[PDB]
């Protein structure tokens, strides 16, 4: 149990009487009043201590990544990696370290939709025996900007306009695209956010990236440059934008429920921890500066080397005390790892320490149960708001004769202390510049786009088309066009069509045809269909429900989560048509006999909105999901104009439908149903 | 200008050089580094002062009503109401007072959807010349509970489950309906939230209520029990649930953008301030206790009397500094008004003062510009976090010989001070009880009688939707037993969706009484100004030119028209990819645009498959006025809709416009929604 | 520093009264913790936690240190099975307001007329003190009011003091150079009550009381001071031997010593050398410091003593062994006297009284 250390602070209220926060049993359902219908007394200490705690429940949301969810788990190392790092948690085969991971979006506030289009956070804490080590990552390997001092500008431009606070959780407005086109470094991450990475199917279907080049350091002090990767064992998978939008309204907790259900049902998700390793003397040897956070390292140049695997198997007990209160920091570093001169990472180190003082209203936030290490804290820090400990050492200073030198200094050779990479040097003038090696803002965006499938490329273009069409200012849109044209003339011309702007002329300085692996989502089927959702649309009339039950039981044998849907909650029905939507499922199957609710009287009922079963089937097909119908229910396929032998469409008896649906869930999205530019011309 | 007093804190950065927050021109786009590719220096004071302010931007959200928006305006008194109130802002005909209003939901956090189903906040501050007076109200005249000590229990049960923080901005889960059925006083507000009041069309289409009985007190101390009412001059209007769900994802800012656009375009919304006035001897005269906030006073027993009008005509300059930071309080009371022994109002007075300490992390929040009164502050308060003034009176205590007695005491006789109603008394033992007069929780919900038949189905279908999400079978059964105490028919129709058997009739509280003013769909809209028409066109053929002429004549009646086509050609406001029917009050197909509902024109890569047909289908099924000009009838036929239907218009441009504008007064065509049976 | 006291921290079996001062305290101690502790969870601090267990539906707040198991954090509720459950007078040992307390009358912003006597009990308190104890009060008032620059405030104070006692006002008026006001006898009375005097009762024990022994590193004084100390410590006294420097057996130097630190001062024999002449002029302490300590100790009413030839030190400051609280002779004589004097603690014979 990864939460084992947290059980000492867990409070069980069952079987007990109500109390105040300072003890004493009470009743707290009536205010103390001066007379039968009199005014409430100031001396009602019970009322005041109850309402004051309610009044003070909220803490500030995170300044970025305010919307997200998390879970506990275990990380297991696959070997003794002392040959590359002194990091304790990687020092032996099958060594296990408790983790907590929080996934998130970036721009939206606390109550915004999971399926907004956005970069996604992927923050992992290792509770190692030599301190907490945090990898505060994203599901995209490059970031918008090259210097941390520009972070407020980026975030202000993509967060709501400061006059009306419109729009929520979205880059589709003037200020954001004004910034993307005025700061061309941002276009690489923008392309990633405009792809499937911006609308993933779940937290469990994302890769993770530390983005920055870090350093692994051995006991003798030798170092190597390193990139952190998390590779999902569930496979990468993404939605389509028109589906993500409906899902934002139908279930804004789609992603956090996904992770919770997967863990509750015993299908804990896993990611493998992998690294790219680079010699120090090759930091600038691959066509870009490895200090540049707007660049990723093509796997053709440095392949991923798996070090271990992380499994998230325990949900939190109290979301606020654990998920909301946890405080990640890239400054949470340990012996065996070091920073680099990445100007974006450099400022992060200051920013995450500082912002905790705003979120937690004091300096003792590492004493919170979810932030505490398991390795012990011994120093001369004292006092501060909410000090939860009572220190014994009264000589709280160093050096000291009176405390005998304890707590004692630890460094590279004594006490396994942290040490900066010994060979690191500084050379040159103090400057407020960026290295000229950071100047190329277009080559890698072109590289990313080249490496996507044709329909995947169309998704990127259609996302940009959707986003840029919200920009009111004409010049901003033309500025966007000029910047896009430096990535690819074809992308600019296809985006320009939606904008009503003239197709720009080629500017080939950065054009190229190179491609790289690992970057696509839709060119690979899932390695497993466990936890994937199947909506079975049935009816309470006739014998349809009995068949849906058998259809459900066999589908569950393969590890799928099946929801039987009908007019009302008859025996065996999991959900009503009124409460059902196609966004909640990865495949839709119409049970035999349920074709009655797709036409005629059966489709017009007071118990669900008009056309709901037809709409669920239409949404699922148009959003590329595997859809099916058993036996006579093929008439439902007919009523929305879907043909039986289309790709990802399955009609027949129960068993062939079951096999066809499960095969289609591996494909996940059938991209034959999405038009590409040039298809419609006569 | 209602924002006139805020002018002296506005800061213009145009034409200026970047500075730190302590002065000095700077550059702040490059960190100071030791060498060309070096680490950033701690001595970079520019970097840290910029990032420190960014790192500390967020303050805690409101514990409830976290999601909302507001605007400035003016209240105008219609008369000299000194015969009923000593309140100065009501003391003269045509006397104008600046106001700020915040509308909101209740349950959702700050980034939740406007069109979630919820009770809605309607908070108004009068910046009167005798102090700030706030009417912190809802768009529903009754509240869930009868004693403020139960507010954490109510809010904990409605807000997300504390284990996983699911669901956001929704009562449709186990704990809420567990609470609704375990605490039956909640059923009245529950019914209101399950009606059109839970999913309003906009803030400007809501009524508002102070809920509590207050007291108006004249200069000589005579008092009247009073109910505050805001009556919208735009008319009440609501969505349908299946449309509000889609709108929650397509535009989470639907309501705050609507308010912003109405004001910016010069269509300032208005509400009339009206009161119900009854003597003290009527507190228990109408079959319920007026100190009970779960009951409202039927207008048949005390009609509305209008006192003035408020109009919101100026948007904020900085959302955070004005809308986010404003701190409403029911304790914000002035001379001429007093509280009552309402046990729910009683505890609010403590809570709103106390909670400001959490949201603003200091005692000086009334010094913030949007919280400041216009009438002057003179007392012996000193210091505190962020003290923004410098006090001259060094003898900051009373009584005192040294300050000559200033600042001096004010009361009923001298200085127009506040005074509690002189006639109020206390009698009885100290008790942690409620009056037995609070016992009836079912008569007034049996509100349901006063809705139109389809309006009633909406309530049933909302309860059917929400209760179906409840996983515990016994909670569902407990819910049905409580609904059966209000109406056996309601229990039976809800039990159907739950696959349960409704209990046998429990006629204790049954009755067939009705009351006016609580329905929404029984009344056409008085104005269609600011209402929005989506015109579906296509870049091919001569459709665009006709859609522009159609737009031109529709704007002449004050409507907001959006022309939709495959891309942003000349005259196109929005692409099909970016468009959705939730954004419009009416959908009209321009002549020629039938080409994008079938054939090749419907399969362009520029928008998702079937998007034009989806838009017209959405608008019809959600009850909107829908229409098509000339050859565009084909689009109506392609989705099975016919000319002879209510709220569907076909023919020439002149005929379509006349029909659409009249259907927009109807607003929702309820013949398209099936009723049980 | 962190502990947070509240009069509202009340338990079953105790209840409040309608004291208008107490009533407002209950509000202000809860509220002020939000300022001092910047959050609502200050009762979770180790020094503030009860030992009896906390079970309620409070959640979240800054610095929330626990992880609650009950996901149904509300009442009433079927899903939590009614737990945590309500407790009242008859079930659960719950708190309950006194059943018989009643409210009656108009809501008012007033005080009861029964509160209107501000002078009788101040008079009663002053009556029940010893004569020199009364003089300490008068000399405190004379010191305090002489700092008031405003003439009218000084007369306002006298006008109010004259309501308590005309003699008190007269004696204070002297120090202020103001006229003796004429009697205002409305609240004058001669009643006394027990238990309010400090100086009318000797101390029940002298354990922990402090004795400073003034000695010198020259001669054999330190040897005798060590013997004097060992016997005084037998009675539970804390003894500090003082000399020019920290020789063996010295607890404190004259430079660091002051009479304020001790309850009795006794000069060890031979130490009279540091009270006049060369022994009083040394770079190791401020000039006259041993004589200042003895002078201070005497003038502040302490038991002071000298052993043997050290009585010259008492003569050097004009103090004679005849006096109460002054002891001389050999060691055992001085020990028994000083220990007797410590029970009296302060010798009020050394403080002049108005017209004595
Ligand atoms: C490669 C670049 C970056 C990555 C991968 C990244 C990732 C993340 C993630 C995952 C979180 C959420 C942690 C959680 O779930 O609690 C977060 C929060 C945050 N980030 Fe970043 N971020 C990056 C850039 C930056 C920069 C450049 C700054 C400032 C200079 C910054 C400042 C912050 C702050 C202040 C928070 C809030 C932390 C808290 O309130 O506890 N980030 N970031
Ligand atoms: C008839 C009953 C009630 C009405 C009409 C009402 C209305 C409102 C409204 C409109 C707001 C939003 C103010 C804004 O826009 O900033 C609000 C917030 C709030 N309410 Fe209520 N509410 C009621 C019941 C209660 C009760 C019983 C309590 C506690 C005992 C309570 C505590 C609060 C708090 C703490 C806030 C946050 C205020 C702030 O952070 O500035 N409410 N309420
Ligand atoms: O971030
Ligand atoms: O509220």
């Amino acid at each position: 149990d990864a939460r084992q250390r947290l059980k000492e602070v867990e409070v069980d209220d069952n079987g007990q009487f109500m109390t105040t926060d300072f003890g004493g049993n009470i009743e707290e359902q009536f205010s103390l009043k001066a007379g039968g219908r009199g005014s409430t007394l100031l001396e009602d200490f019970i009322f005041r201590q109850k309402l004051q705690h309610f009044d003070h429940e909220r803490i500030p949301e995170r300044v970025v990544h305010a919307r997200g969810a998390g879970a506990h788990g275990i990380f297991t190392s696959y070997g003794d990696w002392s040959n590359i790092t002194a990091a304790s948690f990687l020092g032996a085969k099958d060594k296990q370290t408790p983790v907590f991971v929080r996934f998130s979006t970036v721009a939206g506030s606390r109550g915004s939709a999971d399926t907004a289009r956005d970069v996604h956070g992927f923050a992992t804490r290792f509770y190692t025996d030599e301190g907490n080590f945090d990898i505060v990552g994203n599901n995209i390997p490059v970031f918008f900007i090259q210097d941390a001092i520009r972070f407020p500008d980026l975030i202000h431009s993509v967060k709501p306009s400061p006059d009306n606070e419109v729009p929520q959780a979205a880059t589709a407005h003037d200020s954001a695209w004004d910034f993307f086109s005025s700061q061309p470094s941002a276009l690489h991450t923008l392309f990633w956010a405009m792809s499937g990475n911006g609308i993933p199917r779940s937290y469990r279907h994302m890769d993770g990236f530390g983005i920055h080049t870090f350093r692994l350091v051995t006991e003798d002090g030798k170092s190597k440059l390193v990139k952190w990767h998390w590779k999902t064992k569930q496979g990468k998978a993404a939605l389509v934008w028109e589906e993500a939008q409906v899902l934002a309204g139908k279930n804004a907790d789609f992603h956090r429920q996904d992770l919770w259900d997967a863990i509750e049902s015993g299908n804990a998700p896993s990611w493998e921890l992998a690294v790219q390793l680079i010699d120090e003397d090759k930091a600038q040897a691959y066509g870009f500066d490895l200090l540049d956070p707007t660049k990723f390292l093509p796997e053709e140049f440095a392949p991923l080397q798996v070090l271990g695997e992380m499994t998230l198997n325990r949900n939190p007990m109290n979301y606020f005390a654990e998920t909301e209160q946890i405080s990640f920091q890239p400054g949470h570093i340990v012996r065996g790892v070091d920073f680099t001169e990445d100007p974006l990472l450099q400022g992060r180190l200051y920013s995450y320490l500082d912002t905790q003082l705003n979120r937690h209203r004091g300096p003792n936030f590492e004493q919170l149960p979810i932030n505490r290490p398991v390795s012990g804290v011994h120093n001369n820090h004292r006092d501060g708001q909410g000090q939860a400990w009572i220190h014994k050492n009264i000589h709280h200073y160093s050096p000291s004769y009176l405390n005998k030198g304890y707590p004692a200094q630890a460094n590279q050779t004594v006490g396994r202390g942290f040490f900066t990479t010994p060979g690191r040097t500084a050379s040159g003038v103090l400057n407020r510049e960026l290295s000229a090696t950071f100047d190329d803002h277009y080559t890698q965006p072109r590289l990313f786009f080249n490496s996507l499938t044709p329909v995947e490329q169309q998704f990127v273009i259609n996302a940009i088309r959707f986003e840029a069409s919200h920009v009111t200012n004409e010049q901003v849109k033309k500025n966007v066009l000029e910047q896009l044209n430096k990535i690819s003339n074809d992308v600019a011309k296809r985006v320009a069509v939606a904008l009503g702007l003239e197709a720009p002329q080629p500017d080939p300085t950065y054009y190229h045809n190179n491609v790289t692996r690992g970057v696509s989502i839709f060119n690979e089927s899932l390695p497993t269909i466990a936890t994937l959702r199947v909506g079975v649309l049935s009816t309470t009339k006739g014998g349809s429900l009995d068949k849906a039950k058998a259809l459900k039981e066999q589908l569950e044998k393969d590890g799928l989560k099946v929801t039987v849907i009908a007019e009302y909650l008859a025996s065996g029905v999991d959900q009503t048509y009124s409460a059902a939507d196609a966004t909640a499922f990865d495949a839709v199957v119409v049970a035999e006999g349920a074709e009655r609710v797709f036409s005629g009287k059966g489709a017009m009922s007071p118990l669900f909105p008009a056309g709901r079963p037809s709409q669920i089937l239409t949404d699922g097909y148009r959003w590329g999901k595997p859809v099916a119908a058993v036996g006579s229910a093929k008439k439902a396929l007919q009523s929305i104009g879907v043909e039986e032998k289309e790709a990802g469409v399955y009609a027949g008896a129960q068993d062939e439908v079951i096999k066809g649906v499960e095969e289609g869930l591996k494909v996940f999205k059938f991209l034959e149903r999405f038009a590409v530019d040039g298809d419609d011309e006569e």
